[PDB]
């Protein structure tokens, strides 16, 4: 009766003590009537840790100093394995039922570690690998949202072989200014530059390219930041918006029609990116305003004071509750995959 | 000095076997100056075995019979493990330093292995997880061909959830007669119906939602069935055109012209989809002759008798070399990679 749920945590990132906090949150708000939980986390150096419930933290209750206690009781999986598919190196770990990824940094985001979980046969919540994979590049997200006909900034794709011969003047006729350069990868905030001067714009491709192959620079959006909360697999839903003001305001102060037609725009892309669980959807509301999508983000912080858990919880589901769904919706998409896979 | 060439092949599909013989080949033209092999067989079942060169296979030289040496000797994964990552249960499995995954089936082709093997820090051979997610997705990789701006067959793609509403007057006046209905996963060739009549749409429908969640209805193509063999990262190299007649001939009987335009697209396509390693891409080409791509195939066979292999042949690769060259490609991605996962 009771469901184990393995939760996996940290990972290399500069967002990592986001992920520290949002398990801690996931934990205390774990249904306890329903749930079991069993966590492993990964360190700075993606390391794995089995930790007990009450032990998992150094210097929680400090933020400036909160870290992973680094156990060191290993983990081993075995791919193909259809139960106890996760291993102590060394003991006994609690079969787990249904994971919860919170893995933040490549491998955690763009359906690497996904794929280790359907080969060792264990549901899990959020994105299975492609919708994971295409969100996280946002070059082949971009491209699949543009295909699908919703709006996104307009923006042309350099790689290092590609990037030597850039012309900065054609992409100022093409995009003009100030150009936006981000790295293809969408983990994350790092290597982006807005350049605002021709002559600026080098050393902006030359930073983005230390950290991707793949650089995008995109033209400017000028309007308001609204970010949407969505959830479900084939039948997603839609949170109230909330606004970035410059700082989150929710719900936002916008006309009900102009949320109603974000929300569906959240969902469409949702959709053609083939998200499952759960994403974040943030566009620019322009004066037109013509909504245009910025960021799908399949990985949102689950913290108390994250913005994905607050537009659910500013729409009437508690964070238990999200929770509770998160998992429920892991299971379903499992067993229907169940049946699936049966090739002969 | 010597590369230790982890192979990893089988798989609960339908082209099981052909994986088997492909080992088979593979491990035969392994130039054995560069590479040690070590095998590890993944059973009808999924399960994962370690077995010797000289006794992994029942009944090798017996087409019919032909089966993998279900060892029992069991496969451990250190995910984060950054050597001897492959493990044992129960002795020691060599250092492997490559891996060349020839698994046949969802698993194998879709993304998924590929991200346990980035989980292991393990380079390995052919797409990485984007390339492999969405190419493997006949949906997904048909919106980003077009998007592209390449020819694909005109088409429309339901989910059990939008399959119930199917209306087949408006699918045949936009699509016509007859309709190919196709599951949107790619492997393999199992599901597919050539429907006729408007009164074999029904049917057709269902058995392809039978294998997955989401069935492509296509129009017809009419025109010669064209296969181009693609290699190659950062810069991708085609081979010559071989024609499927109706027993496949190389190279194909097409002008020099006609040949140099289909490598070009074949290589566009194997670049808008994020492939790596290797391809085989299938198109049709037309009386005009517009070239309409029909499938990017990101795992293809490596026989003696395979397409794939033959079309390097005719261009001048031997078989040796192609698989040496697969390999210097995986090592090549791997070190590129490693420098751009560091985060702060
Ligand atoms: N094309 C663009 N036009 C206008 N503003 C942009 C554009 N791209 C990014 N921004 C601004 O950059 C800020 C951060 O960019 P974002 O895409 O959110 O990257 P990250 O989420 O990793 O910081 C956003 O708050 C938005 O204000
Ligand atoms: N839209 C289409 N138009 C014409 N012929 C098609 C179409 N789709 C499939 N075919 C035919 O179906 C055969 C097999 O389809 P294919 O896409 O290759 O599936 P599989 O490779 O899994 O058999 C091809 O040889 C081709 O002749
Ligand atoms: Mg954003
Ligand atoms: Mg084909």
């Amino acid at each position: 009766r009771k469901i184990r749920v393995g939760l996996i945590f940290g990972g290399k990132s500069a967002e990592h003590e986001v992920s520290l906090q949002s398990a801690r949150n996931i934990l205390d708000a774990l249904d306890p009537q329903r749930f079991e939980p069993v966590l492993i986390g990964i360190d700075k150096q993606g390391q794995w840790h089995v930790n007990d419930p009450d032990s998992f933290l150094l210097h929680a209750d400090d933020p400036a100093r909160i870290a992973l206690h680094r156990s060191g009781r290993g983990v081993a999986l075995l791919p193909g394995a259809q139960q106890q598919q996760l291993r102590p190196i060394q003991q006994a770990l609690a079969q787990i039922d249904v994971v919860f990824p919170i893995v933040h940094g490549t491998l955690g985001e763009d359906g690497s570690l996904q794929g280790l979980l359907r080969m060792a046969n264990l549901p899990f919540v959020g994105s299975g690998v492609l919708g994971s994979a295409v969100a996280m590049d946002k070059d082949m997200a971009k491209r699949v949202l543009r295909d699908a006909r919703l709006a996104v900034a307009p923006f042309v794709c350099f790689d290092r072989h590609t990037a030597a011969h850039a012309d900065v003047d054609t992409l100022i006729a093409q995009l003009g200014l100030p150009l936006f350069v981000k790295p293809a990868n969408q983990g994350s905030s790092v290597g982006v530059s807005q350049v605002r001067t021709a002559d600026a714009f080098a050393a902006a491709l030359a930073l983005a390219l230390a950290y991707d192959h793949k650089v995008l620079v995109e033209a400017a959006v000028a309007g308001r930041e609204i970010e949407c909360a969505v959830l479900g697999n084939a039948v997603p839903h839609a949170s109230v918006c909330g606004e970035v003001v410059v700082e989150i305001v929710i719900p936002a102060d916008i006309d009900a029609q102009t949320q109603q037609r974000i929300q569906q725009i959240a969902v469409q892309a949702y959709q053609a990116l083939g998200c499952a669980g759960m994403a974040r959807v943030d566009v620019f509301l322009c004066a037109d305003g013509r909504i245009v999508i910025n960021e799908v983000n399949t990985l949102p912080g689950f913290t108390r004071i994250s913005v994905y858990p607050k537009l659910w919880q500013a729409s009437g589901l508690d964070y238990r509750g999200l929770i509770t769904r998160l998992i429920e919706l892991a299971l379903e998409r499992h067993t229907d995959d169940q049946l699936l896979r049966s090739a002969v």
